[PDB]
């Protein structure tokens, strides 16, 4: 069986056929600024360029969307006037085909879970560190999508109450303390001008004393974070991607890990594995999504 | 369809006929002193005598436990004498001729919410029991997650507070360590220099006592923050609070702990949060749910 | 008996003679960006522009400011070039008076101690919140120096250990938490744009609930700092100045206060009280750091 | 120049004759347990016997005591300790709380002799210190400065025995250690037993233990930015007496918490159980001078 994944980023869009193994193609255009419409109109001509390429129509789209969907509605809740946009039904008017949606972090843990550093497991949970944190948690391979669309929602467990503000209107929350936007935040709150990620590991890799706390601090709140997650979810492995995580010094996983093994102490420890599928794994998952869905419905 | 749940504690084993719906039966009686093999047999007469009252056999039997289970092994690996690493589920289906479906006591009472209770209605639920110690349960849609090696749902165990207070399971800051009966009797017992309780602690409460409050309201919100904090991971239903620290404590504890869960839902929706309904019984009739949906599901 | 009274500022310089009670003169200049040699100069020529205003001459010199500073060498360790400057031997060359070094912080406390909130008392805590949080004690009524010139560093005990970084070298510091900066920091992040803290006040006062979350968590961090060095030092009364804290909008000091008393319970509290002195504190305690060296 | 110093204690009470160098006597006597002024008599008592050990009469006494102190009244259960005690000696009385006099006597005569100043730290069953300003104790307009236990490290921590929580005493005190133990191991923990757990290699034993050190150094890290202090002196013997694991931890911890500062030294110190009574018999020696 044959379907079509999109993965509608910020500032490109990536469609694909799946058969359920490979992407038989691969397109990639800009992410339309210009509204609603336009960005659903470039979903579709992707996927009709990826047919094409592929020289196989989809039974089915998959689409990951890098926002907080309801799946009731059919809609999603630094892409103009998507908001409250209706993606799943316009999609499949001009398509004709069943839209599946997913959140884009679920995603890449499907896309882990089967096709990447998770595949063989019953149930795996996976988080993504890059500019903020993010994750998903694949229980006999399905996404955990929650009651309203926001299970999985690993970035906001509160691991630090009277931390630092979060995005989401709490504080203390492991993307407050541990996202790339974290990083910069406190160093550049730290060093008394602005530091990014890069420049922030730079000093690290130097020695920089503070850049060192700083780092070592942050690696520590995620492998708690995951440790805490295993008490919840108990899954067969546990993922970590997200470029931030994936491309820090050394000095960085080893704090992780060492933290996640501290906090399990007195418990059975999952084994915790880099992300396999890079860039991919959004477009892999959007894919697998559908083909999923078509094969369970 | 007619299973037999049993509900294995320190003091008491409950046993009862249970149709989907209903208990049909309720037999209690002590639970034996004298090892595993005793306690084995007290089950099966528990089970047996459940049935003629019934007057109806099952066709499954559910048992629920307190312990850490070995759903592996079928074994139960506390207040009960050498049921250390005891092969409960085999004896129990050679003896009685009826497979045997095993279940921690607080997923036990949290499917019984779900199914019975506070949650009925609902797909997806989550259950937090304060007691003595804090346990929980994860159940969606209508089964228990028991996690790859069983340990799924601990919801006792989430960090809440790093450098926090040592917790009996090897890590410090959990939510039992702050907030479960036992961390507010350590706790009271400390800062008043003297053996207090949860019974003389809520009394101080109630009597305005500034240490007592402060303890005690402390404790209260942990639960709140915890229980927000598992609405991000799991995203259920609705959210299930029961145990007998939390259900019995004074009125300030319950609006503090609803409080500090509101607060750490702000940005967030908000599942209800609502009393366990089914009290003493839950175990008791989540033991039976396990055998009776693994009979249906099977 | 008259002393000159020095605050170096990176905007203005301010000079006044101080005759023990009160200020006989105020002068205000620009602070020159020319570099320390001018700014000696700058300095040198206020205290006597003060000296011919008031009509006295100041028998010594005192100077606040808020660099790292060397006290026994007499050395300023955000005005260009400085470096190292011996402000203290080239005032004196320039001025034949005896110049005394205060940080800016210190001075502060010492006035509203003597001047100000806190007078009639023998020790006081201040603590001053603004872009950055700095403090100091009074026992009673001398600046606490400390051996090494850290005495007095209230902004950076540890109120949160895995807190936010601090530009110190250390995490969850006070400043870290609750300084305008610290402020300017999480909102920024939170919001997703830069707030600096007029906006966040505003914020606040209309009722945003991400807002009112954040600066009503950075007045508890505020009071439970105080309270915690009320066990360490036992003063009189405690005294909180800064513009982020005495300007915040009304909820603020209001949640301060309450952190601050439940951080007290079981104990006898100090007064908190709001400094009194306003801009000219650095000023007064500049000239009560000449004063009451030379007075013994 | 000489002054008899007074350690009243819970157990008993030590007396001594003071020449501003040494001790020239010692008696040690069981403290009533019942009555309040038969312990009035008993000080006065071992006051007598100190000065006929040593052969010499004292200017001045000195009294070091546990409880928090009332320098204006000089009462203490609120017993006119200092009044009395001056009727019933015909001298001069200084009263001072106990862990405050440990500090005098670390200062002056033990491991910060020679500094001008110093804070000190006492771990025992609870947490005391005292700071020392050159050479006199801090005592605060209350008598309430230098209770160095309840500086708060830990919001939302456990509850003190003060009323607040999180306090220093609360985390790291003896029967801190005590309570998380004998909780997280589900069953009566005394130090002993813990401090035999943690040689043993046990995981739990050896989180809570090296938690506790931690906190101890975090918090002294924290007291050097308000006061800048030429040493910190660590004494008690829940610090003293602790496995070698617990000492490293804490010194690292105060080590990192002063990263991008002047860490003044940390020292052990060396009176041990005559500190109370050296430090009241200072209290009284100063005073006079
Ligand atoms: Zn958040
Ligand atoms: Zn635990
Ligand atoms: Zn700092
Ligand atoms: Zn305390």
């Amino acid at each position: 069986m044959k379907v079509v994944g999109l993965d509608l980023g910020g500032t490109k869009i990536a469609a694909g056929v799946f058969d359920g193994k490979r992407l038989l193609s691969k397109v990639v255009v800009p992410t339309p600024k210009e509204g609603g419409e336009r960005v659903a109109e470039a979903l579709a001509e992707a996927a009709e360029r990826a047919e094409r390429e592929a020289g196989v129509r989809g039974e089915a789209i998959g689409l990951g969307t890098p926002g907080p969907l309801d799946f009731r509605r059919g809609v999603i809740r630094n892409i103009p006037g998507v908001q409250d946009f209706p993606i799943r039904r316009i999609l499949e008017e001009a398509t004709g085909r069943p839209v599946f949606l997913e959140n884009d972090a679920n995603a890449a843990a499907l896309a882990e879970h089967h096709l990447g550093a998770a595949q063989g497991e019953e149930s795996s949970l996976y988080l993504t560190v890059s500019t903020g944190i993010g994750g998903g948690v694949v229980l006999g391979g399905r996404v955990l999508r929650g009651e309203r669309g926001q299970g999985g929602e690993l970035g906001h467990l509160t691991l630090l109450p009277g931390g630092p503000a979060c995005g989401c209107g709490l504080e203390g929350c492991l993307e407050a303390l541990a996202a790339g936007r974290a990083l910069e935040r406190d160093a550049t709150y730290a060093f008394q001008r602005p530091v990014d990620t890069r420049e922030l590991f730079r000093l690290f890799q130097a020695g920089d004393p503070k850049a060192e706390r700083l780092v070592l601090q942050a690696a520590r709140y995620v492998g708690i974070g995951l440790a805490s997650l295993v008490k919840a979810f108990d899954p067969g492995v546990v993922v970590l991607g997200g470029g931030v995580a994936l491309n820090a010094p050394e000095g960085y996983w080893e704090a992780l890990l060492e933290a996640y093994r501290r906090y399990l102490q007195g418990w059975e420890a999952p084994p915790l594995r880099r992300a396999r599928l890079g860039a991919e794994a959004g477009l892999l998952g959007a894919a697998l999504t559908a083909y999923l869905e078509v094969k369970d419905g």
